């Protein structure tokens, strides 16, 4: 019928065998003294540059020796190896030079592969360098991705040396963007100052363009501090999602002045049957719920973890049988409301205990008991390296266990025992046991004390990290509880099968005070298996969908 | 790392794009005046001949114009097309010329594909021509396959013009081979006589080699008729598997002489835990059960057919879904005991009523597919053309119907009706209706009478006349009361018979065959099937009549005798 694949792979392997023994070599490429015999047809079919050079009919198609300059020998070898096979060795050490050589040779396949690899490899350490690279080589997709990454973590990357060596257009397009994740304009002002003072003799003429991009007369959230905070309870968030929108974009409050602390509920049951495992985030300050497009592959049984840098991650879980367990790792883009996948895990897990410790995210347990040494395995992920490293596994196989982090130390709790992990020692130490044997309990690290609340019957058990002793505090004022720390205060979001209400606990007085009721106006039944956490998100452009009539039960009579 | 092919499939089509627009043309091949610009690199990777002529470093690698002689321009274009795409578009008209061009250029890929294509193409017309073609080009695989086909139908292909033009070496191995399917030694003698008189001036010196290969003092089966037939009942068959088992191979009876009519049972139960649908045959003369291999590889619910030319085929069926219906079609080899495959059907089928009429095989019924479109699916197959064609469907959709052939007419029967198909008109004509409504019955043909026996079964026997178009009752199968006989009508020794497997209350299966009296309208006890062999075969077994090689098939009864 058409091109047969069975002969195609045989012809390709025969061409490779002929190239290895140097048969029918008609062209000789000279790169910085090194010689490479090759065929003109393969280079023409793979690279359009060689195609145009050979189809011109000039001496280049007649002379056997062609001198190629400004081309690395290793990159040319990788291009030619790929030209005779199809496997691309893309590593983080030589990806930029490979992309440069490909764009100089115009290999569409290699160009696209290197582009997508660089896009899936943008971290918080190379974002600025990759942005400069994309600007120099005019790659719009990589440029936009790196710009978004810089806008997401500007306050963390504006100290790097790559930021002070940026061009003028990059500076004026980064500073003018309203997506700068900064809590104060003073940070952007000091960034511009250090950029202009890095090289004064060449940037003394750009001081006007520098000062014209920093908002000085904005006065975003200081004007509210001048008059008063007099409003309905914590209605400063309404001004955030109101004044910001309607703004000439010159005095606009930057995106960093818009993030609000919201209770992130994932796998929260939804009235809509299609998405019975949806995810919504109720803002305690704005008193409003915001819809999330959280499920990237309509799956569930995934854990939640919020780093101190306010980053959301989900891992583990299983997709419906097209319920096969998977390894995908998803990071949430708080600006685009879309999860970008990462390097999959090494072992499949179901609701893994994900906690952030010393910049690493650890996957603890969260899987059905299979194999003595095969289970209880613990694995951590490197953020910048995008890799998974195995660590000392769990001492014993547990179920429905929780994990917290205090003082850069890992803690996992079980029925009545407790083990503390130290990354510096990579070992497990059994700690003070608990007087009660309970399951399905929720735990949240607050200050120097770990709170263990649950049991499936509620009892507030306080552990001291400094004393290694467990002391009883009280009971949850009531049961489906979710202990979460918000507003620098320990709280418990309890669901009374459904009624919703949040309580505040006093550590000194050992008393639980009513903090705020969550009227059934919105926040419908979220089920019982939903995972909860605390994080700051931009309500400005997250999602807007009430979905719930705040009034019902007509009283006309 | 792992070599990807998304780049190979793109590099290949990019090379074709340059070949069509004639870029990088470094060599021009001249064949009978026609020019064919191509690349020296591509021809070397496909053909080892060009690889040798280009890597020699001589003027052939430096001169752009190369004159290739004795090469067809049409076949060369196909070879070049294959080198740039990989799809070989072969046909029965230019396969022998393409193989000659391929072997002259020594293309391992084209030669292998053209070799297997010719093997699956050997019919009852090209066998002799392909045999001389294989010897001329020294293809040991095609030569052996073509030779076995000549030995199978030697009595039907020795009249072709290709047989008298065979070489001397091609004759000495055919006549000396003991696989000649001939009923009498005179056929081989006359076949050798017509060969030497075809060209006397060039074969007058080979008259001694011709007579030295034909067995004259053999006297295979003319000796048994001389003395007498005095033996246990029809034990002339035990002598067949005895004289041909020990002889100097010069006076051996040829394979054709070694033949026995056996009741072929396909999809029968197995004594040992094995294929639930096994295939075994019973020789009523040798009183021996032979085992048949099943290359179908666990086919289920298949049909059977035996042509008047003693050819066996199976079609349709279902295979266990790794059950799914397929359109497979296999031909049985009477000598190699295999089941070669043949051009599949157009539609998948289950137990089709396969019948042979005027040399054509027809697949009737067979697992109606697409009830909305049509249910009465039927199609014919040309053995020589190896092609399937749709024909006039049945007038109505029925189930568990039978099909027979009488006087070159295709008769299909149903619950109470019967339709006659005429291939000369390609239409269906309703015939006389049956008086009793019966299903799952057996059908048979003998002389001018069609027998629709069995069915609900019962012992009722219906005799239909083609010349009178009338259905009438004649007699009832004499069986024991309260028994459950699953009968199968079979015609053997030019006489209608019924292979009746009787299973009684608390008793094992009993097999027995009776003979019907046409003039007296009676059923006579013909032969009791020994229970020391022929173990239980179930009820869904298919049966037919055919001749096989007792000399060579697979003699393995095993069934342990003298029990209790």
């Amino acid at each position: 019928r058409q091109i047969n694949t069975e002969y195609a792979v045989s012809l390709l392997e025969q061409l490779k065998l002929f190239y290895e023994q140097q048969l029918f070599t008609d062209i000789v490429l000279i790169v910085e003294g090194t010689e490479f015999p090759c065929h003109k047809m393969v280079l023409a079919t793979c690279s359009s540059y060689f195609r145009a050079m050979f189809m011109s009919g000039l001496s280049e198609s007649k002379q056997t020796h062609v001198h190629l300059r400004n081309v690395d020998a290793a990159t040319l070898q990788i291009i030619i190896t790929y030209a005779y096979t199809g496997n691309l060795a893309m590593n983080d050490s030589t990806v930029e030079q490979l992309y440069e050589t490909a764009c100089f040779l115009q290999v569409e396949d290699v160009l696209q592969r290197c582009r997508e690899y660089l896009i899936k490899k943008i971290n918080a350490e190379n974002c600025v360098r990759l942005l400069s690279f994309a600007d120099l080589f005019s790659c719009e997709e990589l440029k936009q991705s790196a710009k978004r990454m810089v806008e997401h973590k500007f306050t963390a990357v504006y100290h790097q040396d790559a930021f002070m060596q940026l061009s003028h257009d990059l500076l004026i397009d980064i500073l003018s963007s309203d997506n700068l994740n900064v809590e104060k304009e003073e940070t952007v002002r000091e960034a511009a100052m250090l950029w202009l003072e890095y090289n004064t003799e060449s940037r003394s003429q750009y001081l006007s363009s520098v000062l014209s991009q920093i908002r000085i007369d904005a006065l975003s959230e200081v004007t509210q501090r001048a008059w008063f905070q007099g409003l309905p309870p914590n209605d400063k968030s309404v001004v955030v999602q109101g004044l910001y929108k309607d703004m000439p974009k010159f005095f606009k409050p930057r995106l960093g002045m818009t993030k609000e602390e919201m209770m992130i509920f994932i796998e929260a049951s939804s009235e809509n049957p299609c998405s019975l495992y949806s995810s919504v985030c109720y803002s305690p300050q704005a008193e409003k719920v915001y819809k999330l497009c959280s499920p990237p592959a309509d799956l569930h049984k995934v854990g939640t973890v919020v780093t101190p840098d306010n980053d959301i991650y989900i891992a583990g879980g299983q997709v419906p049988l097209k319920f096969r367990t998977v390894n995908c790792f998803y990071w949430f883009d708080a600006q685009q409301n879309t999860w970008f996948p990462k390097t999959p895990m090494l072992f499949v897990r179901i609701k893994p205990s994900l906690v952030c410790c010393e910049g690493y995210i650890y996957a603890i347990g969260g899987d059905s008991v299979g194999g003595e040494l095969n289970r209880r395995t613990v694995e951590r992920y490197d953020t910048e390296k995008d890799e998974w490293t195995m660590v000392s596994p769990l001492p014993c196989a547990w179920q429905w266990s929780a994990a917290v982090v205090v003082h850069d130390c890992i803690y996992v709790m079980t029925l009545n025992l407790m083990y503390c992990y130290f990354p510096r020692s990579d070992s497990w130490v059994e700690m003070a046991m608990r007087q009660t044997s309970r399951s399905f309990a929720s735990a949240a690290a607050f200050g120097d004390k770990i709170f263990y609340i649950g049991g499936l019957s509620v009892t507030v058990e306080i552990y001291d990290v400094n004393k290694n002793e467990w002391k009883m505090a009280a009971n949850i004022p009531a049961p489906c509880v979710r202990a979460v720390v918000i507003s620098n205060s320990l709280c418990v979001f309890m669901r009374e099968t459904a009624k919703y209400v949040t309580y505040q606990y006093d550590l000194e007085l050992d008393r639980w005070s009513l903090r705020q009721h969550i009227s059934e106006r919105v926040l419908w039944d979220l089920g019982r298996d939903f995972r909860c956490t605390v994080g700051k998100l931009y309500p400005s452009c997250l999602e807007e969908s009430p979905w719930k009539p705040p009034t019902y039960l007509f009283s006309t009579d």
